């Protein structure tokens, strides 16, 4: 099985670009990180920053998890992000997403040694 840390870099690092610069962006990432394999999970966020930027994140401004957990910690500033969800006429195998890019300030759970991110809880 993928780690959790390993799981949450698949599913939300993408440092490759500094932010989507087409609609078609979701489309292609959901796709190429195995995110529509057997369904088409329904809302991702990829963050446009390098890992090291995002792992110090669980070193910032501790906070409540949306879950009520308190292993949450939000960034200091904001990041650039690209939330992906699907549409309404999105149906496996035939996935289709609406791509928001944005700047915020990302909130994740952090865990283990070394501890680092392992869910992706939301962005403002
Ligand atoms: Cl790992
Ligand atoms: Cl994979
Ligand atoms: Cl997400």
């Amino acid at each position: 099985k993928e780690t959790a840390a390993a799981k949450f870099e698949r599913q939300h690092m993408d440092s490759s670009t500094s932010a989507a610069s087409s609609s078609n962006y979701c489309n292609q990432m959901m796709k190429s990180r195995n995110l529509t394999k057997d369904r088409c999970k329904p809302v991702n966020t990829f963050v446009h920053e390098s890992l090291a930027d995002v792992q110090a994140v669980c070193s910032q401004k501790n906070v409540a998890c949306k879950n009520g957990q308190t292993n949450c910690y939000q960034s200091y500033s904001t990041m650039s992000i690209t939330d992906c969800r699907e549409t309404g006429s999105s149906k496996y195998p035939n996935c289709a997403y609406k791509t928001t890019q944005a700047n915020k300030h990302i909130i994740v759970a952090c865990e283990g040694n070394p501890y680092v991110p392992v869910a992706f809880d939301a962005s403002v």
